[PDB]
């Protein structure tokens, strides 16, 4: 066990973190690494079995990801001596120090800059999706990105926002159980912004935002009509007027057109046709990035745990364990 030091901003960390202040996160100089650091201070983790579970939920997904294009685990740990005391999760990664919206602002990007950024995207989402992962959340906020131009995926709804403009439609709107394409989406809205400085579909709420989308792609057919198990939804839907997908070349002018086709790929309306991340990888457009032997996929994962109902105690008592036994990378 090593020593801890207290400060107010109150966080208590090992005093090989140094130097910390706010970003609840904080940036810090890791000592022993050398590494600039974010710091996130879980407060009040076990508060309900829901916050307990999602504590438990984090420090596992957290835990198992050990990829260049993924956030993972440089450090855990509890001020905390026993159980008993146990009360605060600290987590520790790589800090890159800015979002990706944070770097369509700063400069302005080639197709180049778009190739390398959306190509570590699916490179990390290939891995995230091959332990049965979905991230369901992928925005240009949760991407983290240093001077470099490297490229980390973290974390994991009212009106003109943000927070809804990269949603697949089947998801911001309840329309079936969906699969991981929905990522696939989501890099499909940020691609598109990337290579246009613009929002893809910025709604005003959920049914303009809907309405853009469908401008865009089409309205369903018949056979997607039937894959959408909201019979509310469905009945929506079919009020609206009939309309064709659009001509991307039209929409994206002067892109590279091999980006005008994965973005074809990337937009269709119904999740069960998407290109996967695996695919869009081997795609002509990362021609120069691709290396199949350079973009491996993850260890199993065992989420067997979220079927699981427990109580608080056994929840925390989870997260505990997977504290202590957490290895560093090295
Ligand atoms: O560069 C970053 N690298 C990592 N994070 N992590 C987090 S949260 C987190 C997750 C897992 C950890 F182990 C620890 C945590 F703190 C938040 C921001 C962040 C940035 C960052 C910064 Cl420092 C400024 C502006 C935008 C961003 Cl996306
Ligand atoms: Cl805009």
């Amino acid at each position: 066990r090593p020593t801890f030091y207290r400060q107010e901003l109150i966080w208590e960390v090992p005093e090989r973190y140094q130097n910390l202040s706010p970003v609840s996160v904080c940036a810090a100089f890791d000592t022993k690494t050398g590494l600039r650091v974010a710091v996130k201070k879980l407060s009040r983790p076990f508060q309900s079995i829901i916050h307990a579970k999602r504590t438990y939920r984090e420090l596992r997904l957290l835990k198992h990801m050990k990829h260049e294009n993924v956030i993972g685990l440089l450090d855990v740990f509890t001020p905390a001596r026993s159980l008993e005391e146990f009360n605060d999760v600290y987590l520790v990664t790589h800090l890159m120090g800015a979002d990706l919206n944070n770097i369509v602002k700063c400069q302005k990007l080639t197709d180049d800059h778009v190739q390398f950024l959306i190509y570590q995207i699916l490179r990390g989402l290939k891995y995230i999706h091959s332990a049965d992962i979905i991230h369901r959340d992928l925005k240009p906020s949760n991407l983290a990105v240093n001077e470099d131009c490297e490229l980390k995926i973290l974390d994991f709804m009212t009106g003109y926002v943000a927070t809804r403009w990269y949603r697949a439609p089947e998801i911001m709107l309840n329309w079936m159980h969906y699969n991981q394409t929905v990522d696939i989406w989501s890099v499909g809205c940020i691609m598109a912004e990337l290579l246009t400085g613009r929002t893809l579909f910025p709604g005003t709420d959920h049914i303009d935002q809907l309405k853009l989308i469908l401008r865009l792609v089409g309205t369903p057919g018949a056979e997607l009509l039937k894959k959408i198990s909201s019979e509310s939804a469905r009945n929506y839907i079919q009020s609206l007027t009939q309309m064709p997908k659009m001509n991307f070349a039209n929409v994206f002018i002067g892109a590279n057109p091999l980006a005008v086709d994965l973005l074809e790929k990337m937009l269709v309306l119904d999740s069960d046709k998407r290109i996967t991340a695996a695919q869009a990888l081997a795609h002509a457009y990362f021609a120069q990035y691709h290396d199949p032997d350079d973009e491996p996929v993850a260890d199993p994962y065992d989420q067997s745990f979220e079927s699981r109902d427990l109580l608080i105690d056994e929840w925390k008592s989870l997260t505990y364990d997977e504290v202590i036994s957490f290895v560093p990378p090295p």
